[PDB]
């Protein structure tokens, strides 16, 4: 997808929790590879139902966000996962 659109629905919409790829809610939920694999999201469409519709502390952003933006930043994450959130 657009890796550039997703940091940018990312830096807008994410960050204030996730910035880094951590969890400053829930500090064993984050956004790095191994952790999304002990859960089953390391997957583009488990991303895009999270981000449509929340879970627990995460809110949820359909109808904030259109689906090309949440299909970016789902790629976006999957592609940061991948190397390590350097
Ligand atoms: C704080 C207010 C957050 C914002 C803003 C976003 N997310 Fe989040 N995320 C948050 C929590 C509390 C949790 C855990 C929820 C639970 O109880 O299970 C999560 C989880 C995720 C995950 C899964 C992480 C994992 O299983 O390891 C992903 C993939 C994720 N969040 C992505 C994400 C994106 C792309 C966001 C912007 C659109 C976003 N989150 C916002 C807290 C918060």
């Amino acid at each position: 997808a657009d890796l550039a659109n997703g940091a940018k629905v990312f830096s807008g919409n994410c960050a204030a929790c996730h910035m880094g790829g951590g969890n400053v809610v829930m500090a064993n939920k984050t956004l790095k590879k191994e952790a999304l694999e002990q859960f089953g999201m390391y997957s583009e469409d488990a991303i895009i139902y999270q981000v449509q519709h929340g879970k627990n502390a995460m809110p949820a952003f359909a109808g904030r966000l259109t689906d090309e933006q949440i299909q970016d930043v789902a790629a976006y994450v999957l592609d940061q996962a991948a190397k390590g959130w350097a």
